[PDB]
């Protein structure tokens, strides 16, 4: 299950978080102990299908971040980039 | 079969937002698209189960979002909605 992001969407959230990102990629794991990260603060994530994460990325500063999954709190992935806009 | 999930759920009126929408999904061949209040817009299998498109321009309001393949529908309705902004 470990590698990289194929994707993910949206690329984006306002200040106050609390939108729901998928995030792509080869996960597989049927335990429930996945997690993506967004700038080292973690939310938890439900694998929804096999490769396809879903979670609700939380409240932060405006200014881009890295997004992260991670399985039992272990990186598992690339990081990529995710943005908290002003709007 | 069915959408199990696609993001984002929404847009603003001009379209042009990457939604990606998940199911069962499996075809290699290259021809996906989504049909957004039945304008149809083409749509690429990212990797088995993942397809990714871009929507297409509509005026505000709900509309249906559905999956098709050589151009016949092959999911279920779900809403997306294009916000006044």
């Amino acid at each position: 299950s470990s590698g990289m992001v194929t994707d993910y969407s949206p690329e984006w959230s306002y200040p106050e978080g609390g939108v729901k990102v998928l995030i792509t990629g080869p996960w597989q794991e049927a335990s429930n102990n996945y997690s993506c990260l967004f700038d080292q603060i973690s939310v938890p994530a439900s694998l929804i299908q096999p490769g396809v994460l879903r979670c609700y990325c939380p409240a932060h500063d405006t200014g881009l971040v890295t997004l992260q999954v991670a399985f039992n709190n272990q990186i598992i992935s690339n990081s990529v980039v995710f943005e908290y806009k002003s709007g």
